[PDB]
């Protein structure tokens, strides 16, 4: 009840900027995870017991994989911090609950392959879940573990309440998926320019919460230029894996999944952050303004790749 977390000084000042790093000691991050909870929802919205239960079940269901494992998970829930934190009186209480737990789940036992793997390995989960594949999973395995004994961090919600959070969750994890994000982010330009875009229509904060995933998700594009760099690393040993897998298939996998093709990486990000993040951001900031570093950060590193290509590294 009195029992505060406190982390140190550097971590609690820069905790609060959208680029922190959650760093590489893997014993800190349910500290770091329940410290946002806390200062973001409540030292009242979570039984500390059962949310410390919660958070190292979910730890051990993320695999060890190269880029979406537990710092991952850990990392995305920190970006939502950050503009919960920074968007005080535009979300509910329900919301802010929901919100960083959904960021916490939404990869939950990913396997470091995409939708399309599954699809052409045939693997039962693509006929359980024809879209959306690996996102109706984390969403399932979240309910999962929401119902293991002592895990319902939930408990005191009613009954409506609880389903509200639980629709909030699910809507937010199939939102990370990259293939739904194109259009959300059309409808919410034209929402935006033809002024009809409304925060009490609740399809509108929908859209909205569906595009906070997808920033805090690419949020690899809004770090310090060593931390985008050296995390495109362990991105890419996903992506050639999978490759690889698709090479043993006997199908010719795209070349951003081609370790033969490393070489066209700096123009390959360049296509991501102009068709993808910059879009993204961009249109966060129009509707959030306070989520303007996220935009300034990501052209920065945008400027980083520009480099590359140019041998100046
Ligand atoms: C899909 C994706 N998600 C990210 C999320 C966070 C940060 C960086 C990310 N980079 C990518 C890869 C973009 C793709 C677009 C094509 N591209 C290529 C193409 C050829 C060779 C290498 N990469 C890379
Ligand atoms: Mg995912
Ligand atoms: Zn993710």
């Amino acid at each position: 009840g009195l029992m505060q977390f406190t982390l140190p000084v550097r971590l609690c000042k820069e905790i609060e900027l959208f680029h922190f790093d959650i760093g590489p000691f893997e014993n800190m991050w349910p500290g770091i995870f329940v410290y946002m909870v806390h200062r973001s929802c409540g030292t009242s919205c979570f039984e500390l017991e059962k949310l410390c239960r919660f958070i190292m079940s979910v730890k051990k269901n993320y695999r060890r994989v190269p880029y979406h494992n537990w710092k991952h998970a850990v990392t995305v829930a920190h970006c939502m911090y950050a503009i919960l934190q920074n968007n005080h009186t535009l979300f509910t209480d329900l919301e802010r609950k929901g919100l960083l737990i959904a960021c916490l789940c939404h990869d939950l036992d990913h396997r470091g392959f995409s939708n399309s793997y599954l699809q052409k390995f045939d693997h039962p989960l693509a006929a359980l879940y024809s879209t959306s594949t690996m996102e109706q999973h984390h969403f399932s395995q979240t309910v999962s573990i929401l119902q293991l004994e002592g895990h319902n961090i939930f408990s005191t919600l009613s009954s409506s309440e609880y389903e509200q959070v639980l629709e909030i969750i699910r809507k937010a994890i199939i939102a990370t998926d990259l293939a739904l994000y194109f259009g959300n982010r059309k409808q919410l330009e034209e929402m935006y320019q033809t002024g009809s875009l409304n925060l009490n229509n609740q399809s509108h904060r929908d859209r909205v919460i569906g595009l906070m995933m997808t920033a805090c998700d690419l949020c690899s594009v809004t770090k310090l230029w060593p931390v985008t760099k050296l995390t495109a690393n362990d991105i890419y040993a996903e992506f050639w894996a999978e490759g690889d897998e698709m090479k043993k298939l006997g199908i010719q996998p795209i070349p951003m999944m081609d370790r033969d093709k490393k070489d066209e990486v700096p123009q390959g990000q360049l296509g991501f952050y102009n068709a993808v993040a910059i879009p993204c951001y961009t249109t966060l900031t129009q509707i959030l303004p306070p989520t303007e570093p996220l935009l300034k950060a990501c052209r920065d590193n945008l400027s980083q790749w520009e480099k590359v290509i140019r041998g100046e590294e």
